[PDB]
């Protein structure tokens, strides 16, 4: 198996820079369904996963996988095109080695989107959440992404999170969005990290509520982690799906259609807010 | 390692129907000490699991492991005689082939008993719990039964659980149960999957007292979610051993010889509630 | 791999007694910083783990590892010189190993030392806490130390934790402190297992007050349920480095080189306590 270290990492990137000459300081993950930004980027480089050498096998899930280099805003990118997650199986070797090239490459910041259910009883879906902490069940339980041993070049053995989710991005991201007259859909909250790939049950959505989340998905948490190790800023978008907590007390239920639904009605706004993020990074 | 896929669990469903004619609509998982109905299926034929293409080798734990199928009131089953629990050490794919194979062979409604400790305060010692609804800690933490990649043909990448439990089922088992006058022992409830072996500490009963479990045990969870992911409807009842929060209080424990005294209390009780179910599910 | 069974246990025991003459009945295994006590065993032998047959192999983590045994104050012991921690990705087999060689070298008592975090708000950096109990979420979530086969030889398959810190060896450890007038300084409470390596967030040890916890750590309960499970008494010590619910509200941040120096401020004391301890223990 293909551990996330040091030559490992220094393997893939070597190939990365030979294919393209681009040099990224921000790197972008986006949510299902809310891609559109990665189609549109600039002067761009398209590299699949499979190319890539260590990079981890994807056949098995299928779909699309492909790492895709360049410009927006007039700022240099890097996007992962197919996001990996730990409920297909994959090791957290095979999480950590993509953000792990980023750092490598010259990432600085790191930009999150996801689709999540709501817990907070002020959030309805179509909402956006910016996420300012996290509960992290798999962590507590001993699958936290980084047990096994540490790679030292990266970061230390025992990595506090509590300045994960950085506080300037958050208000830059607000900002925007009071420009553009949608604030009304904004808010902040705490993620909860459902390993999945089930929804979380209404007894479970109910104990969450108690627990003090405010949202619930299955994704972000691992990379958020792997991010923080290494020095890399993030900033994490969740899309509230629906009230978790509603659907509970009416009898009623979210499946994988609707989530992709709310994904689309606002796929293009979210686009055009994380176009404008982007550019105005600070320097 | 044997994949819980459409292909093997095929070659299973095929060797079982070549051994008997038998198809079943109904499948059945017994609790410990609670399995003496199936010693009691007509025209029946017992079907060693070593015997089978595909299943799960269980020689490392040892005791029985059989496939029983035949009649009940008139009704055609197949029973897992010797449950696989998580605890010993099988993988997702272990646990999931038997229950992949009752789908194929043509089983609509799984009946499971299980052995449970006791939260709320209003159970005691003997009484019976309809399960309503679950708290699913492994798979909060990584270790879902559904994590690796999905089996199309069985169902969808993201369950919903929300009626799991069928709500007609517990309606039938409580009317039997005021048919025949002991009602007084039978509650509903949520029900906590500790991943065990070790019985739950006393802090963590007073804990899960706090989140809205009912009871508490080290199974049943697994297979409920391998069932409702390929649209298969369940009942599920725990027989309670025990209080744990007055054990807690009171600094006295529970033991495996306890619980088995209170299922041999129990078993007939049971065996006819189930006998009578069987004989009842709509047609 | 090797399992932690009675022939592989029985192997390790046998070059261990070549090696040395002691017949130990106490075991001690010492926090980060907090080993000086071994380093002043008496007539002792150092036996690195790596030249024992079917010790775990613990070069890629690297650091010390050995066994020493010896004598403190007329009393004859064995101790753990360097920890083995479950986030560094050792299997339940590994960690269980050396433990169960322990009883087959005669050991009755078990004395831990750790590193953890307050979330009681009575308690500061600098205090002890003798552990009555433990959360333990790896183990609800299907990563308990002993999720495997049983090995019958030291245990039975489900063991009952609600003894697991004797109360007699926590009264004993009282009573020195305040015969030494450091009474003020120590506490009792209930230890939360955090799998780790990241330290809990600050969302984290706000659940972790709700959930009636007082202190959190990444270490000490996989060893107390091995110990447990065979029969072995266990007294278990936190020095507490931070109080995590406080740096939550004034949004401050704990880190390994702090824990550090706590450890370095109450090394003396604790060393002196434990030898008193070893030398007051019931014959
Ligand atoms: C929409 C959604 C996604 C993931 C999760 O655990 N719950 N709800
Ligand atoms: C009787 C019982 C069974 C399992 C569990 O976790 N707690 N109590
Ligand atoms: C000092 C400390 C150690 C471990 C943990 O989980 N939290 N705080």
């Amino acid at each position: 198996p293909v551990v996330a270290n040091y030559e490992n990492a220094s393997m893939a990137a070597d190939y990365i820079k030979r294919v393209s000459n681009v040099l990224p300081d921000i790197g972008i993950i986006c949510g299902s369904g809310l891609g559109k930004l990665i189609e549109e980027i600039e002067e761009r480089k398209v590299i699949p996963y499979i190319n890539i050498p260590n990079f981890p096998k994807t056949t098995v899930a299928g779909h699309v996988g492909n790492l895709v280099l360049g410009s927006v805003g007039g700022r240099k990118i890097v996007a992962m095109q197919g996001r990996l997650h730990m409920y297909e199986g994959y090791s957290n070797q095979e999480i950590a080695l993509p953000i792990r090239v980023m750092k490598l490459l010259g990432v600085r910041v790191l930009l999150i989107t996801n689709l999540a259910g709501g817990i907070n009883r002020k959030l309805k879906s179509g909402d956006f959440v910016l996420i300012k902490g996290h509960i992290n069940f798999p962590g507590l339980g001993l699958n936290n992404v980084l047990v096994g041993p540490n790679q030292d070049e990266f970061g230390p053995r025992f990595p506090d999170l509590s300045n994960a989710y950085d506080r300037l991005l958050q208000q830059l991201a607000l900002k925007i969005a009071q420009e553009n007259d949608f604030q009304d859909l904004v808010h902040e909250g705490v993620y909860a990290f459902n390993g999945g790939p089930t929804y979380e049950s209404p007894d479970e959505s109910n104990m969450l509520l108690k627990l003090g989340c405010d949202v619930v998905g299955m994704s972000t948490v691992p990379e958020v982690i792997i991010a923080c190790h290494c020095g890399i800023k993030v900033l994490a978008v969740s899309l509230i799906a629906n009230n978790s907590i509603l659907d509970a007390e009416n009898d009623v239920s979210i499946n994988h259609e609707k989530v992709l639904a709310v994904a689309e009605k606002r796929a293009d706004l979210l686009q055009m807010w994380f176009k404008e993020i982007i550019t105005r990074l600070p320097l």
